[PDB]
């Protein structure tokens, strides 16, 4: 019989594996010919939309989540390479570093705090959808640096709050073992979207 603790530990274990697998994917993605990379603006907003779409009470399996992590890692190279090119490759380390401690701190707080943050659910969904709208607008009417920097600040706040919220709800809600992959999937998309936002912000800032 599972405990709240074991279920949490299993979700976090899967989550860490998704990060490792995405990193392998990122490494492979460097070998994709430029003429076979999707446009930056399309990839950036695709991850936001995926963050929304994958947030369902539907039991996806480990195969989907791990494969998703592998392929999204491959497809995130053009984003990493773009911001590296305008600001140096060190900004990739900076962005990852910041994303890591933010997730680590907010996830720990969310999972340990007594307050139930469920009321945030509708606010957060609206916010991510708003980020999606702007990301789509950006495709057809490119935002300038100042606007894109402000876009990344909002996104940073939204996904940082989602990390606090997600770990909190994993503790507070009834999470069965079959929901383990989909929970880790949401954490992975929290991480990658926060990373994209911070990468973009710091990239543009030091460009």
């Amino acid at each position: 019989h599972e405990s709240k603790q074991s279920i949490m530990q299993r979700i976090l274990t899967v989550f860490v594996f998704t990060l490792l697998i995405a990193t392998v994917g990122l490494f492979i993605g460097q070998f994709v010919p430029v003429a076979l990379m999707l446009p930056l603006s399309i990839l950036e907003v695709a991850m936001i939309i995926l963050a929304f779409w994958m947030r369902r009470r539907k039991a996806v399996g480990y195969a989907f989540v791990y494969t998703f992590a592998f392929v999204s890692g491959i497809t995130l190279f053009p984003i990493v390479s773009h911001y590296a090119s305008i600001a140096g490759a060190y900004v990739v380390l900076e962005a990852f570093g910041s994303t890591f401690v933010i997730f680590a701190v907010l996830g720990t707080i969310g999972a340990k705090m007594k307050k139930d943050l469920s009321f945030l659910w509708s606010f957060l969904l609206v916010a991510v959808l708003a980020l999606a709208v702007v990301g789509i607008f950006n495709i057809f009417s490119p935002l300038n640096s100042a606007a894109m920097m402000a876009y990344s600040v909002i996104g940073t706040i939204v996904f940082s709050l989602y990390i606090l919220y997600d770990l909190n709800q994993i503790k507070h809600r009834h999470i069965t073992e079959d929901l383990i992959p989909v929970m880790a999937l949401s954490l992975y998309l929290d991480f990658i979207n926060l990373f994209i936002n911070l990468l973009r912000f710091f990239g543009i800032l030091s460009s």
